């Protein structure tokens, strides 16, 4: 669920999920169409794609638990929907962490019309 994810994001990047990530590029937060504008945008894209493989789960409201083994994010045994979700968020977390150095503000609050193009997961 978002609470977990957001907290995971803050620990990892030091930036707050909302609003640093709720309206970035074409895929962070609003999902939908387009060509990811950048690495972070791709992270979000691969992430939306991750929730896409769990049709009958509820990434948003289902809560899972995770811990840190020295800085490592470690998803704890829960329902199977819970485990698979958590893996999906961990990746996004890492991913964001891996491209902080190219996180660009001109993609904050990006207008929808500039998000057209095709991309299959
Ligand atoms: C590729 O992108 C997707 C696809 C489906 C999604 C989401 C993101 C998010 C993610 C979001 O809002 O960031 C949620 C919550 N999805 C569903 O609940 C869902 C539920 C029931 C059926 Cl039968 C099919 C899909
Ligand atoms: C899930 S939605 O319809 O895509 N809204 C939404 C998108 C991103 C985030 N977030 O924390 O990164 C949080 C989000 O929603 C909330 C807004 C305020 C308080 C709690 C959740």
């Amino acid at each position: 669920s978002l609470l977990e994810f957001g907290k995971m994001i803050l620990e990892e990047t030091g930036k707050l999920a909302i609003p640093s990530y709720s309206s970035y590029g074409c895929y962070c937060g609003w999902g939908g169409k387009g060509t990811p504008k950048d690495a972070t945008d791709r992270c979000c894209f691969v992430h939306d794609c991750c929730y896409g493989n769990l049709p009958d789960c509820n990434p948003k409201s289902d809560r899972y638990k995770y811990k840190r083994v020295n800085g490592a994010i470690v998803c704890e045994k829960g329902t199977s929907c819970e485990n698979r979700i958590c893996e999906c968020d961990k990746a996004a977390a890492i991913c964001f962490r891996q491209n902080l150095n190219t996180y660009s503000k001109k993609y904050m609050l990006y207008p929808d019309f500039l998000c057209k193009g095709e991309l299959k997961c």
